[PDB]
């Protein structure tokens, strides 16, 4: 069988995963690659089942039947309307504590643990407690909300791909303020066709001029 | 009390219906927005059953409970990897017959009829049979998927907001290769804040340089 099977959250797709995949892709004209939108918890049974060989998500949840490898993290942004008083730090970049009494978006709308999750926790880790939550169903209906005047939404960097009217992204400096890329797969040894989509991510990463960690993939 | 409520597409928001909505939202500071993304199909219903009060869609769904204004026709454009053979003539555009024997991405996957059934219906219109055709679930995912070598896909012209590396949008030349923008009510709508809404759609068209969507 030369088809493999990758699931990944949608709004991934903002990112390197299709550079990835297009490589991929060119790597193995014989392979057929199948894509399938996941949330990242929905992957866990995904892999287990086998309806997937490697999944793309935003965290890590523990089941003894998978494994996982950090891919990297990405900085979160705060998304705010370009009247906030926030963008006035567009250049320079706001603190979570900034943030606490602002309505703030929240993403997605799939089962917990989630995206918001570890969002919320960043908060919490620092004594910080949020006053006005929304959720709302996944991050570019959170950016064009931003952009309506609903709220500001903390985001992953790799959404700046959307660009719209009146909508600024505006850095966070807390070093923890970051959200993290897993690969997930079978709690197994991966296969040859695996192996290759490794080797793929690590030359994607090394075009974009990242630093490998040590025992990387 | 005081609220309207606005249903809307998602992928609106990618056009001048944030600026609409926020440049609305400063003229009624006693005013309560409340905004509902859905499909035009279930705008329909939500209008005649009182959930909403306006609608933003993408077609226009005749029914006599129901009035609407067509506010602009979007051009429609090709999405590509920047290495495909349609983005050679990006400049002067292409044509829907230049489409026919490539994979198409359709969106949304909603309930028909939606976005898709107006682009199938544009190839329908003139003989033209697309030979491989896929739906995704909405915008985005096409256009990962075209980014990501998978086929090519028909998106209106504001989807350009969204930018990935090796994604490039071409022209459609076709005068009817485009898709409507409407607002929809209900038939005896006459709130304040419905004329007001109207009128602030009108101020940021004209900013723009577009036509004066239809009177009142
Ligand atoms: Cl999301
Ligand atoms: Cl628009
Ligand atoms: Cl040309």
């Amino acid at each position: 069988e030369k088809t493999i099977r990758i699931g990944f959250v949608g709004s991934l797709l903002f990112g390197l995963l299709p550079r990835i995949i297009h490589l991929y892709r060119q790597a193995h004209p014989n392979l057929r690659i199948e894509l399938y939108e996941m949330g990242t918890k929905a992957q866990t049974e995904a892999l287990k089942e086998g309806r997937i060989d490697a999944g793309f998500g935003r965290l890590k949840i523990s089941d003894p039947a998978i494994k996982h490898s950090l891919l990297r993290n990405e900085r979160l942004m705060v998304a705010v309307h370009a009247s906030h008083p926030l963008n006035q730090m567009k250049d320079k970049g706001v603190h979570l504590n900034d943030l606490i009494d602002e309505k703030i978006l929240l993403y997605p709308s799939s089962p917990k643990p989630n995206f918001s999750t570890h969002v919320m926790n960043i908060f919490s880790d620092h004594g910080l407690e949020p006053t006005k939550i929304n959720e709302v169903r996944e991050v570019q209906l959170a950016l064009g909300l931003v952009a309506a005047g609903e709220g500001i939404s903390l985001v992953p960097a790799s959404t700046q791909s959307i660009q719209l009217f009146n909508l600024s992204y505006v850095p966070l400096l807390d070093p923890d303020a970051i959200t993290p890329i897993y690969i997930a797969v079978r709690n197994m040894e991966e296969s040859t066709y695996i192996y290759s989509l490794y080797e793929t991510i690590r030359q994607i990463y090394a075009y974009e001029g990242f630093t490998e960690p040590p025992n990387w993939l």
